[PDB]
């Protein structure tokens, strides 16, 4: 209409109606005031936003070292990005609607308005396209961004549009046309079932999975966010004369050449096999046998068993012999080299235990470490390190490292175990606490029974069906372990040549190493170091304040530009006073003030031209009062290493303006109608098609976003040039269309 009510503030202009000229004169009056108002509110919200970062920040002390023997005494705080954080730090960036909303209900004798719930939903509009396109085009080309946690996107996604739709449910689905005292108190009441979600979310994610930190400066003097981020007769004689062999290799090839004399002649020659230092049918086989040379070939290879045990050994030799040469149908003699001596090296040590080295460097940011034990010069049998932490300087508690005491278990030819050591982040800037780590005498114990008898082990056996070198593997069993005490076996004048024997398989049982404490020294994390260095290499409060507001052309337009809000809010009490609730109380009031002279305006230039309150909620006040928002989102899409930040900025914004701003001012006129014995009306019509048309805008939205988690794509946010402005312009479309189409329905054309 052309009628005018008053506004909350500023009184009607007296003359109505006046000429067709005149209001041009009414209305750039009124359309500048409000533009020029908008700015207030995106300098006292950035102000407000850096108060609440101030208030749930903890506070760090750090002792700076300089050339000059003095340390210097300096405080940083650390404001961590998390679900209940970006959850206050939203509704402090989302606070002007809100407080829109309710000044709106309140004003007007609690009769709702257009103005309030349509600003919330062109605002809703606003931050899921038009802000998430700015972040798709903000990340830089050659980088692209990933949401770590899917999941709690779909969560909050889906809450923020189930917000919206519960709005459409109570205006026409369940008793339309009013809003009633459990409707209004009700959608209030979801908004501490988020906040509650958030926090059990924060709780859940930081306990489930350890994050790796990373630090960035911040927006103020003194503060370091940090976030999540990623991490010629014929002569026979053998070829060699001295062979090498293993153990366990089975089988010693030895070789036989025939040379000179003639090709063409058939001559017998007969290999055994005589006792040397090895003995005959307990370490290597008993081969006898006899070959025959065919016409035309030189050489002959024969094969002799070698048998494997578990005992430990010496290095043994045994001989073999040829002899018998004989002609078939003198002519054949035996070459120089007849006899042959094949040695056998064992390698049945059980072991040498070793750590890598004496001493290791590491910073808190590893969490969770391995210290690898080595074990070299022999790999039989299983064997039991012991191993133990001892606090050194770093006293251990569970409040700088975990006391770990176990027991290694190193199995048949494993060769490496790894000890795994928590160490607590305590992110200091600087410290060099150290703790030391022991392995302990180490025990054999499961092994055959000819090695039980020859280290004359006396403990309780038990027998496992595994099968080694085809003899049964008994293990010695634990006083802790309880058996059946039916299923164990106690195996338990000597020839003085098996006592030299027992002496020898003596040697094999394990034993320690060079190197038996590591000594871990804690050293600073780098990630915490590497940002204060930065941020001090980058580099009373009244009158800093002050002097600041009152300071290469387009920059002193600007200030010129903003001075007088730059001004007026130096009287803001700075951030340092009241742990930040000295702004927290001062801002909020300078901007609820602020934000009730805007819905006055959007009252008036609606009334002057003739634009319904729904279409200058959607265009004008909703782009003036979500410009807090989307530096946020930008500076979180830009810095973070993860993009979750910036959507969860959006979404939060987005469920937090329904269910405050909507939640109170609607439950307040429901209290004091139904109070008073009215039933308190909201005419449904014009908002049901705006927030059915947003709800299905918004599922497209999550799709498309969805859609670039395909590897081709790279990311979330971001990526190459051609996606980046397919996705923007197609945002910018779905917003231009949710306007267009909500602005032809306000006015009936449908
Ligand atoms: C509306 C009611 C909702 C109730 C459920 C509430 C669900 C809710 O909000 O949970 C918050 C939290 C979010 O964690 P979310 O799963 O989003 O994040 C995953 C995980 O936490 C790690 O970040 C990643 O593994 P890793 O550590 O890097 O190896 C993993 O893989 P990647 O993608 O990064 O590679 C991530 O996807 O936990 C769960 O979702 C697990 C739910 C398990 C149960 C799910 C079924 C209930
Ligand atoms: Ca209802
Ligand atoms: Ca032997
Ligand atoms: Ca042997
Ligand atoms: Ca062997
Ligand atoms: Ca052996």
């Amino acid at each position: 209409s052309y009628y005018c009510k008053k506004g909350v503030i500023l009184p009607i202009w007296e003359p109505q109606d006046p000429s067709f000229g005149d209001k041009i004169a009414r209305a750039t009056v009124y359309f500048v005031a409000m533009v020029y108002m908008f700015l207030g509110v995106s300098i006292i919200a950035d102000r407000f936003m850096s108060s609440i970062e101030v208030i749930t920040s903890q506070e760090k002390e750090i002792t700076i070292k300089k050339p000059n023997g003095e340390t210097t005494k300096t405080t940083v705080r650390i404001w961590n990005e998390t679900v209940s954080n970006l959850t206050l730090m939203a509704l402090g960036s989302s606070a002007p609607e809100i407080l829109l909303s309710v000044i709106e209900v309140c004003g007007h004798n609690f009769t709702a308005g257009d103005l309030g719930p349509s600003t919330i939903v062109g605002s809703a509009a606003f931050n899921m396209f038009i802000i998430i396109a700015l972040c798709v085009y903000v990340v830089p080309d050659g980088e692209t961004r990933k949401i770590k946690h899917l999941r709690v996107f779909f969560v909050t996604a889906a809450w923020s549009i189930f917000a919206y739709t519960w709005l459409y449910i109570i205006l026409s689905v369940i008793s339309p046309g009013v809003v009633e005292v459990w409707e209004g108190l009700l959608t209030f009441f979801f908004f501490p079932i988020c906040v509650v979600f958030a926090w059990v979310a924060d709780r859940r994610l930081l306990f489930y999975k350890y994050v790796y930190k990373r630090y960035r400066a911040g927006k103020q003097r003194g503060m370091i966010i940090e976030h999540e981020g990623d991490r010629p007769v014929s002569k026979i004689f053998f070829e060699q004369g001295t062979y090498q062999c293993l153990e366990n290799c089975g089988t010693v090839a030895l070789t036989i050449i025939r040379r000179g004399g003639d090709l063409t002649n058939t001559v017998f020659v007969d290999f055994r096999t005589e006792d040397g230092t090895a003995n005959a049918g307990s370490d290597y086989e008993f081969t006898e046998g006899t070959v025959v040379f065919k016409p035309g070939d030189t050489q002959k290879e024969i094969r002799v068993g070698i048998i494997d045990d578990d005992i430990f050994e010496e290095d043994e030799n045994f001989l073999v012999h040829l002899s018998n040469v004989k002609v078939s149908s003198t002519l054949a003699c035996l070459g120089s080299p007849s006899t042959a001596t094949v040695t056998i090296f064992d390698d049945d040590h059980a072991g040498i235990f070793t750590f890598e080295e004496p001493v290791t460097h590491v910073s808190e940011s590893i969490g969770i470490m391995e210290v690898k034990v080595l074990r070299t010069s022999g790999a039989r049998g299983n064997v039991i390190v012991p191993y133990k932490t001892i606090e050194g300087t770093a006293r251990g508690g569970g409040e700088d490292f975990e006391d770990t005491c176990g027991e290694l278990e190193f199995q048949n030819d494993e060769i490496v175990k790894t000890i795994s050591v928590k160490v607590i982040d305590d992110e200091e800037y600087e410290k060099n606490k150290t703790f030391f780590l022991e392995i302990g005498e180490p025990r054999l114990v499961e092994m055959s029974e000819k090695k039980a008898l020859l280290l004359n082990e006396l403990g309780g056996f038990t027998i496992t069906g595994k099968y080694l070198f085809g003899q049964p593997v008994f293990r010695k069993v634990h006083a802790r372990e309880h058996p059946i005490l039916s299923t164990v076996i106690t195996i338990a004048p000597l020839t003085s040549k098996e006592e030299e024997e027992r002496r020898i398989a003596e040697m094999g049982r394990p034993i320690l190493g060079e190197h038996t404490k590591l000594e871990v020294i804690i050293e600073e994390s780098y990630e915490f170091k590497s940002t204060v260095d930065k941020l001090i290499k980058k580099t009373n409060s009244w009158r800093e304040q002050f002097i600041e507001a009152i300071t290469s052309c387009f920059d002193y337009v600007m200030h010129f530009l903003t001075v007088f809000w730059k001004v007026l809010f130096a009287f803001v009490p700075p951030t340092e006073y009241w742990n930040g609730w000295a702004c927290f109380i001062v801002s909020i009031l300078m901007i609820g003030l602020l934000t009730a002279f805007i819905g006055d305006l959007a009252s008036h230039f609606g009334c002057t031209i003739g634009l319904k309150d729904s279409v200058t909620a959607v265009v004008f006040v909703a782009l003036g009062t979500s410009v807090p928002d989307t530096f946020a989102s930008k500076v979180a899409a830009t810095q973070d290493q993860y993009a979750d930040a910036s959507i969860g900025n959006v979404t939060g914004s987005n469920a937090v303006n329904v269910f405050l701003g909507i939640g109170v001012a609607w439950s307040i006129a429901a209290i004091y109608h139904a109070a008073n014995g009215e039933q308190f009306k909201v005419s449904p019509g014009t908002l049901a098609f705006s927030v059915t048309l947003f709800t299905i805008f918004a599922f497209i939205n999550v799709g498309v976003l969805l859609y670039r988690r395909r590897p081709e794509i790279g990311g979330e946010l971001g990526g190459p040039r051609t996606a980046k402005l397919l996705t923007s312009c197609l945002f910018v479309l779905l917003w231009l269309l949710y306007i267009f189409f909500s602005s032809l329905e306000a006015y009936c054309h449908i």
